C-alpha cells in the first residue's frame, strides 16, 4: 500500500461565510468562470490561484487512483491558519475549518485522512481544539513552525507539543510566514530559501533549547519538506556545539543524537538528498509526502522513493509502514 | 601540498586609528591584559572576543606548520566591511585594511596570501579598489553576499562581478549581515540557520536571475561554507523551475546546470555532506577551506577531506590543485 502524508485542501468557503469572521483577512474560495480554477481570495483581493484537486474530494480520489496513492493525509493550506487574529474568533475559525476537513474526508474516510488546525495564539484554546478535533476523527494536528518571533523553543509552543504528546496526538510542523523581509521578491525564493530555513530553525529550536529533554518521548512530530536543510547542515551544528559553550548551554548531548525524537517527510526532490536524509534520520523516521496538489510538490507521487536504491524494506517503511504507525492508519 | 583558502585576519588597529574614520562604528583591536585574547571593539563597546591567531602572523605560521597547512589564503573579518558607511570614507577604509592585509602576508608571502575588501556601496570605488589591491599583491576579493536588500542579482553587484571577471580577479563570497530579524537570539542560530541560507540565496540569486548568461565564463567565484545549503536543496529548486513559469522567467536552463560556473569551499563538517557536495559540484569545484581561526571552523584543517573515501585524485584537487589554479598559487 501507499500513504502520502503531506498534502493540502482548501474548503468551499463563500465570500459571505468568510466575512462573518473577517471581511478583510479571512480567506475564501472562488471557483471561477471556467470552474477548473480558483483563487483563494482575501476580502475581494485575489490571494493566489489554485486548481480543483485542492477543493474537490471526488476529483482528488480519481487522481489518487491514477497515482497509485491508497491513503492520503491532508490538512489546511497555511493561509487558513489565522494566527494573527483575535484568539476567540481564531478558535471559532479553527473549529469551522476542522469540521470542513472532516466533511472533505467523509466522501471516503478509509482513503482520505485529515489533520487539524489550532488557534495557536492562545495555548488553552489550541489544546482544547487539538483534543476536540482528534476526538471527532482527525489523526493529528498541523501547525505552522513559528508564531511571529516565538519559535518552537518558546514555552507556549513547547507546552502545546507536550499536550499533544501526553494525549497521543501526532503533529505535522509546516513552514509558514517566512523570514526574509523585503528580500526574495522574485523567482519564488521564499519557497526555495526561506521555507527550508524556517523548518531547520524549528527543528534546531527544539534541539538546542533542550526541549526534547522535557517533552515526553511519546511525542510523534514530523517536519515537512524533509526537515528543510536540517540533515545537510547537521554536521555544522554539531561542530558549533562542540566549540562554543553558548551553543551547549541548554542542550546536554550532541545535537545529532536527537534525530530519534522526530520524523521528516521524504520531499527532497533528489536521489542523493534522499539517501543523505535516510542516512541521518534512519529508514524508520522518513515518510512519503508529496505536497499535493501544489506545483512545488512531487508530480509522480512516490517516484523518488520508488526509483531509489534504498532497500526494499526501507522503501516499504517510507511509502507505507512509517505513516501507518505514526498516524495509526490501517 | 595543502592550501586552506578560507580564513580570516583582523589588523592591529588602535582605538584612535579607528576613530579617525568613525569613533562609533569603525572596529579596532584591543590585545587585552593577558595578551592572549582580544576584543574586536566598536567605539568603546566590546564587539566580540578573539584570540591571537587572528592578528599575529608569526603565531599563525607556527599553527599552520603544526596543522600541515602550506599556504593559507586569508581575508577581512566581515565586521571590517563597512558597507553602510559613506562611500568615500568606506573607500579610504578599504584601502587601509587592504594595506594592513599585505603587511600581514609580508612576513611570509609564499605561505600567506590575502584577498581584499571593497567599498561595495559605490560600484566605481569598488571596482577601482579591486583592481588596485590585486595589482599590489592581493589574489582576489572577498565580498559579503548582499548589500542590504540588494542581493547578487542586483545590477550593481552583477556589474562588480563582471568587472572582476574581465580583469581575471577571483572572488570569495562570504555570508554577512544575516537575515532573521528579532528571531535566532540564542545558541548562535544566525550562524547555523541564517548563514547557510544567506549563501544559498546569493547562489540562487545569480542563477535564477540569469546572471550567468551575462557574466563571462572567465569569472572565478567561490562561495563559503560549502555554498550553504545550496547543494542539498538544489533538487527542490530544479523541481520549482520545472513547474512554475515565474521561476523560469529569467533562467533559461535547469538551475542545476549552472554548477560549472562557480566553486565552493569544503567546510560542511560531515562526511556524507561532503560526498553530496562533491557529487553536485564536481571534484574540480570544491576547495579546502577551514574558517580558521574561528571556533565554528575546522579544528583539524583538512581532516574531513583527508579521512574521506573520495578518490586520491579528488582529495588532491580539493586540498591543493583547485585552489592553486583558482588563485594562481604555486
Ligand atoms: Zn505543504
Ligand atoms: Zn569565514
Amino acid at each position: 500500500p501507499r500513504i502520502d502524508m503531506h498534502s493540502h485542501f482548501f474548503p468551499r468557503i463563500s465570500e459571505q461565510e468568510a466575512a462573518k469572521f473577517d471581511a478583510n483577512h479571512a480567506p475564501w474560495l472562488q471557483v471561477s468562470a471556467k470552474g477548473d480554477t480558483g483563487s483563494i481570495m482575501m476580502g475581494k483581493n485575489n490571494f493566489r490561484p489554485v486548481y480543483q484537486a485542492l477543493w474537490d474530494p471526488a476529483f482528488r480520489i480519481e487522481e489518487m487512483d491514477a497515482q497509485g496513492v491508497d491513503v492520503q493525509v491532508t490538512c489546511a493550506t497555511p493561509v487558513m491558519f489565522g494566527y494573527t487574529w483575535e484568539a476567540n474568533k481564531a478558535a471559532q475559525w479553527a473549529e469551522r475549518m476542522n469540521d470542513f476537513a472532516l466533511e472533505f474526508a467523509a466522501h471516503n474516510p478509509q482513503r482520505i485522512k485529515v489533520l487539524a488546525q489550532v488557534p495557536l495564539q492562545d495555548l488553552d484554546l489550541a489544546c482544547k481544539e487539538a483534543s476536540r478535533a482528534v476526538a471527532a476523527g482527525h489523526l493529528g494536528i498541523q501547525i505552522g513552525n513559528h508564531l511571529g518571533d516565538k519559535d518552537l523553543d518558546d514555552a507556549t509552543l513547547e507546552a502545546f507539543l507536550t499536550h499533544c504528546a501526553n494525549e497521543d496526538i501526532p503533529i505535522l510542523v509546516h513552514p509558514w510566514d517566512m523570514m526574509g523581509g523585503q528580500r526574495m521578491k522574485k523567482w519564488m525564493l521564499p519557497w526555495l530559501v526561506a521555507m527550508p530555513a524556517e523548518t531547520q530553525l524549528a527543528i534546531l529550536s527544539l534541539i538546542l533549547s533542550g526541549a526534547f529533554e522535557r517533552i515526553p518521548k511519546s511525542l510523534k512530530i514530523c517536519f515537512g519538506h524533509g526537515g528543510g536543510s536540517f540533515a545537510f547542515l547537521l554536521g555544522r551544528v554539531d561542530n558549533a556545539w562542540r566549540h562554543r559553550d553558548i551553543v551547549r548551554e541548554d542542550c546536554p548531548r550532541p545535537p545529532s543524537e536527537y534525530v530519534d525524537r522526530f520524523f521528516v517527510d521524504s520531499a527532497v526532490f533528489n536521489p542523493g538528498a534522499l539517501e543523505l536524509l535516510v542516512s541521518v534520520m534512519g529508514e524508520d523516521r522518513v515518510m512519503l509526502g508529496s505536497d499535493y496538489p501544489f506545483p512545488l510538490g512531487e508530480q509522480k507521487i512516490g517516484g523518488l522513493v520508488l526509483s531509489s536504491n534504498l532497500g526494499e524494506s526501507a522503501k516499504d517503511k517510507i511509502i507505507s509502514g512509517n505513516a501507518s504507525k505514526f498516524f495509526n492508519i490501517n
